């Protein structure tokens, strides 16, 4: 069958500052937490850093000439916080904003809509001295850091994302401390998790008063977690796996409550965290649309003796091909998930901001990569989005992940999730066939499956 799009569909790639652009201390840019994360010695796969990465930073105009040639219609990337405020708050600085309104501008140029994230991940190392986001400081000075991106960018970016997984930056980033700032605390990372959502809250009501002319939102991670079985034990285990991931932030963003059945977990553990009455009020404001960032699926078993009460279904899971990252491939995920949003939040708008796979590529004799399983990937989970948008998911917009093979945190250069390889050493870029499959996908808005 033929697989057609809706006729305004919006077709993207995305990146991420610190993933793609080096020039880590050039133009006046203050040290960022994944600066300091990379350049100590253990952290990252291989020794690797972002200090160069892709060179997107002086290879802009490049790689907006691949983009054309690609046909994307919206670039989602982010800004750099320390670019723009090198210790967080205080001296602006202005060259960052002048990166940015060129590289925005030349995007317009090339008629390629901008879609931006003000928050991937790299908070100035300054702000985190003084305590990072366990600090409810922070919040204000990221208000204050979004009030200057709107009054430069705000009515010429139609798309706008506050936060990027936050629940990854909080779990990761604080409790297993394996990305940047490298902590190991559970009641730092839930303090942590609410100040982010906070400063989620706080930057779109700062966005509706300042009368910006665009749509705001926040890309969340998010997975279905599937239970083990059909026995109300593993759906409540699988309810809860997902409350204390994802829906620990969709709640919040939605609803303006946290979970119960999560809340319950943490009290039995001996944390009850309690913040002003008022916070949840702020981090629910309206949003023009969800996004999120979705890859693979989760399986899940009542586990009652554990001290979570769940667990992973091992059994389930090893049954399945796997990417390179030794994620599952389960395109059906991503429908379960379409519908759940969907069905639990009352027929939102939804942008997918990130989706792709890693896979080995291999340069043939003929100097292509023919990079088939990650076509088949991307066609199978385009399959399941659209079957999700014939079933009334208001289902916008898709961002591939990645335009360019890139910094892949804590595996640095070990996992491409590009459409367009780059040479770390050489800086060369070359469009895989993904990237000309994605070109012929933009033209017919689909494909045969």
């Amino acid at each position: 069958a033929k697989i057609t799009f809706p006729k305004d569909f919006i077709w993207g790639s995305a990146t991420a500052a610190y993933q793609i652009e080096g020039a880590y201390n050039e133009d006046g840019k203050g040290e960022s937490i994944w600066d300091r994360f990379s350049h100590t010695p253990g952290n990252i796969a291989d020794g690797h850093t972002g200090d160069v990465a892709c060179d997107h930073y002086h290879r802009y105009e490049e790689d907006i000439k691949i983009m054309k040639e690609i046909g994307i219609k919206s670039y989602r990337f982010s800004i750099s916080w320390p670019r723009i405020f090198p210790e967080g708050t205080g001296k602006l600085n202005q060259k960052g904003l002048d990166f940015y309104k060129r590289l925005t501008n030349l995007l317009l140029e090339n008629g390629i809509m901008p879609a931006i994230t003000l928050y991937h991940w790299d908070l100035p190392q300054k702000l985190q001295d003084k305590g990072g986001w366990k600090n409810r400081d922070t919040t204000d000075y990221f208000t204050e850091y979004s009030e200057v991106i709107f009054k430069n960018l705000g009515d010429i970016v139609p798309i706008w994302f506050t936060h990027n997984e936050p629940g990854v930056v909080s779990l990761l980033g604080h409790f297993l401390g394996i990305h940047a700032p490298g902590i190991k605390d559970l009641r730092t990372s839930l303090e942590v998790s609410h100040n982010l959502l906070l400063s989620h809250g706080k930057a779109v009501k700062l966005f509706r008063e300042m009368n910006i002319d665009a749509q705001i939102g926040i890309a969340l991670n998010l997975s279905y977690h599937y239970p083990a079985s059909e026995k109300a034990e593993d759906i409540e285990a699988a309810e809860l796996s997902f409350s204390l991931a994802g829906r620990w932030y969709l709640d919040p963003v939605l609803k303006g409550r946290y979970p119960e059945n999560a809340l319950k977990l943490y009290k039995k553990k001996g944390i009850e965290l309690s913040f002003p009455e008022d916070d949840l009020k702020l981090i629910s404001q309206p949003i023009d649309f969800i996004a999120f960032n979705n890859y693979s699926s989760e399986f899940i078993k009542y586990d009652p003796s554990s001290e979570s009460g769940f667990s992973p279904a091992n059994s389930i899971l090893e049954k399945f091909e796997k990417t390179d990252m030794g994620w599952i491939i389960y395109p059906e995920g991503l429908y379960d998930l379409l519908m759940l949003l969907d069905r639990d939040y009352g027929k939102p708008n939804i942008v997918i901001s990130e989706n792709g796979a890693a896979f080995k590529d291999e340069i043939g004799s003929n100097g292509k990569i023919e990079d088939t399983k990650r076509i088949q990937y991307l066609k199978d989970y385009l399959t399941q989005a659209h079957r999700a948008i014939q079933d009334g998911v208001n289902l916008k917009a898709y961002y591939l992940w990645s335009l360019l093979d890139n910094f892949e945190w804590a595996y640095g250069y070990n996992k491409r999730f590009g459409i367009v390889h780059v040479n770390f050493d050489t800086l060369e870029r070359k469009i895989k066939d993904s990237g000309y499959w994605y070109k012929e996908v933009i033209k017919n808005n689909g494909f045969l499956e």
